[PDB]
């Protein structure tokens, strides 16, 4: 549905709301998605997004180096 | 409290189960988390992990260049 040029507009609109007007805080990302793409977060799974966050080179595997980003999250 | 040596042993135990024995697939990561850190996925939100995936330099702001990762996933 949306084009990449539209998405540039969208990024600029919501990034200007608070703080640095050229960058998106977590609160502005939440408002962007709730307003423009409200079904994006209910289709996503947390496990799938953690895996994408860890797998930086996109080979479908988490190496021991890449696992170090998960180790930072563990409470202890 | 888990030491660093213990976390290395956990990584190696679950990485060896399937396929490449030195790297973790998503199915092995699922088993590792359900067994060793069961509340971790329960406590995470999809939005929080999507933000962390996009915020590559960890300054808590997503720049337009960081945002492009999401643009390529949802737009043509
Ligand atoms: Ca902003
Ligand atoms: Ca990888
Ligand atoms: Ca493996
Ligand atoms: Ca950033």
């Amino acid at each position: 549905m949306k084009s990449p040029e539209e998405l540039k507009g969208i990024f600029e609109k919501y990034a200007a709301k608070e703080g640095d007007p050229n960058n998106l805080s977590k609160e502005e990302l939440k408002l962007l998605l709730q307003t423009e793409f409200p079904s994006l977060l209910k289709g996503m799974s947390t496990l799938d997004e953690l895996f994408e966050e860890l797998d930086k080179n996109g080979d479908g595997e988490v190496s021991f180096e890449e696992f170090q980003v998960l180790v930072k999250k563990i409470s202890q």
